[PDB]
Parts: structure tokens; C-alpha cells; sequence
């Protein structure tokens, strides 16, 4: 008997549901998508197969009007419908934009329900742009703290970091796609780890060990070819221009390297050393390797870091 973990991605509120819509468009298989919102108009446009309208008696079908208490009460009163949607999950990713009413208030309730049901629960949330003002930032910070209390692991993306990767003309929607990559590639990295039996094998139990009840996390992937490919891919995997939690200080890392038949012992050590040197801690590594012959000169390094 083999194990095949059930993964679910849950968008909560406006930003979370747009991230879900964009991920569905990008294409993802063997992942269930759930869309949760107070805003019935936006939920009607969701591409997810499971849509949950919360708080209709409270908001009359509108959003939360920037009030986190409304988001929280909305979720609590739809608990049974949220549980039904999560049922069967082995891992749940909850994504939401903090600072509004629905995400801030409802996302921690959703995450708490998932964890109480035994699922490995990961949050990936944004903080608002500074141009949205102090009050939005303060509401968002309270949401982040509530999320921390309710998840196994949390990845925070300050939206201000998007201003570091655009030029004056980059479309807003293109910047948003860059932030979407954090969650999408983290999910895909776990999917790929579960689906393949590696020459040095890691599986969902290793994911649980690295992520259960840990706090902040980093999830990254790097791909490189040619000379110094392993160092370059490892540096890319831990590079964090959009992340609140960098690699620095990590005390546990799951690292998987995938390459073709040319994958060398020496370069696997090089990659492992990059990660641990950048952590600047004594890192408890869980190391894996997959030989994919279809790959020629490409190497892929996946990292999950916790223990901050
Ligand atoms: N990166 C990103 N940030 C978003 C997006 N949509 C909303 N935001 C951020 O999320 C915050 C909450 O917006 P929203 O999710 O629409 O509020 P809610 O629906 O009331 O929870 C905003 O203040 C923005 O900082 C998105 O698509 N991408
Ligand atoms: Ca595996």
C-alpha cells in the first residue's frame, strides 16, 4: 500500500481568489481548488470547482467592507460548509491578501479548521502596499499574527517588495503574477516530490516533519544549466526578493535535487553547502535526489526551510 496525499489550495477573499483563478489558468493537476468569499459577485467569476459563499446573512452578499470582524464571523458561521470542503485533505494551502475584511478575518478561521481536521496547513499571505496606508497595514499585521497561530507554516509576501521588481511601466497584473509564483511553485514542488520515487527518496512524511508546527517558512525552486549549475540553481531556490522570511536563520531544510544521469555527487554537495552557508546555522537537512533522464543539462533544486 502506497500513500497519495490529498492536496487542497483555498483562496480566501478577493486577492486569494484571484490567485486561485490565475493558478487554475496556469494549469495544475491532482490539486483541489476551493474559493471562499463573502463577495458573491466575485465568487460567481471564480474558476474553482468548489465555491463557498460565507456570511451571506451578515453582508447580504457583499464583501466585508474592510472590516475583519465581519470576515471572521462570516467564516465561523459557515464552519460546517468549510469543513465539508476540506474533508479528506492531507495538506491545505490557504492563500489570502491581508488588510481587508474577508481575508484578514476569515483566512485564520479557515486555516484553524484545516489544522483541527489533521491536515498539514500552510498559509501564503500578502501584506498591503504602504500606499494603502497605516490602518490597512495594522489590520493586516493582526491578520498575519492570527494566521501564525492557526497554521503549521506561514509564508508572508509584503506587496511592497513588488515595487523592487518592476520598472515604471511594468503592468500591475504582471507584478501580481510574480507574487503568485511563490505559492504555485511551492505547491508544485510538493506535488512533484509525492509523485516520483527518488534515488534518494523524500515523501510526504518528510514534508510533515519539516513543516508541522514550525512557524515561518521559505519554499523555493531554482533551475539552471551549464557550468556551476548546481550552485546557481541552489542560490535561485533560496533567493527571496518577495519574501518576508529569507533563508537566513533556517534550522531545518528539505532539499531535493533533480537532474539527469550526469548529476554528480560533488555538485549535490555544492548545492547543499550553498543552502546551509546562506542559512548561517547548523541546519538539519532532509536531502533527496531524483534522476530524470529526460533532463539533459538542467538541474532543479527545491528547498523548504523552517525552524526560524
Ligand atoms: N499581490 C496581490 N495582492 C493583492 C491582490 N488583491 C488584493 N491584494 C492585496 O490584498 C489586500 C486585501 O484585498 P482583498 O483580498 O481584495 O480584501 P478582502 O476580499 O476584503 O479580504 C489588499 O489590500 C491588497 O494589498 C492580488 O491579486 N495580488
Ligand atoms: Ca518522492
Amino acid at each position: 500500500g502506497s500513500h497519495m496525499a490529498t492536496l487542497k489550495v483555498i483562496g480566501v477573499g478577493g486577492g486569494g481568489n484571484n490567485a486561485v483563478n490565475r493558478m487554475i489558468d496556469h494549469g495544475m493537476n491532482n490539486v483541489e481548488f476551493i474559493a471562499i468569499n463573502t463577495d458573491g459577485q466575485a465568487l460567481n467569476l471564480s474558476k474553482a470547482e468548489s465555491k463557498i459563499q460565507i456570511g451571506e446573512k451578515l453582508t447580504r452578499g457583499l464583501g466585508a467592507g474592510a472590516n475583519p470582524e465581519i470576515g471572521k464571523k462570516a467564516a465561523e458561521e459557515s464552519r460546517e460548509q468549510i469543513e465539508d470542503a476540506i474533508q479528506g485533505a492531507d495538506m491545505v494551502f490557504v492563500t489570502s491578501g491581508m488588510g481587508g475584511g474577508t481575508g484578514t478575518g476569515a483566512a485564520p478561521v479557515v486555516a484553524k479548521i484545516a489544522k483541527e481536521m489533521g491536515a498539514l496547513t500552510v498559509g501564503v499571505v500578502t501584506r498591503p502596499f504602504s500606499f494603502e496606508g497605516r490602518k490597512r497595514q495594522t489590520q493586516a499585521a493582526a491578520g498575519v499574527e492570527a494566521m501564525k497561530a492557526a497554521v503549521d507554516t506561514l509564508i508572508v509576501i509584503p506587496n511592497d517588495r513588488l515595487l523592487d521588481i518592476v520598472d515604471k511601466s511594468t503592468p500591475m497584473m504582471e507584478a501580481f503574477k510574480e507574487a503568485d509564483n511563490v505559492l504555485r511553485q511551492g505547491v508544485q514542488g510538493i506535488s512533484d516530490l509525492i509523485a516520483v520515487s527518488g534515488e534518494v527518496n523524500l515523501d510526504f512524511a518528510d514534508v510533515k516533519t519539516i513543516m508541522s508546527n514550525q512557524g515561518s517558512a521559505l519554499m523555493g525552486i531554482g533551475v539552471s544549466s551549464g557550468e556551476n549549475r548546481a550552485v546557481e540553481a541552489a542560490k535561485k531556490a533560496i533567493s527571496s526578493p518577495l519574501l518576508e522570511t529569507s533563508i537566513v536563520g533556517a534550522q531545518g531544510v528539505l532539499m531535493n535535487i533533480t537532474g539527469g544521469e550526469s548529476l554528480s555527487l560533488f555538485e549535490a554537495q555544492e548545492a547543499a553547502d550553498i543552502v546551509q552557508d546562506a542559512a548561517d546555522e547548523d541546519v538539519n537537512m532532509i536531502f533527496g535526489t531524483v534522476i530524470n533522464p529526460e533532463l539533459q543539462d538542467e538541474i532543479v533544486v527545491t528547498v523548504i526551510a523552517t525552524g526560524f
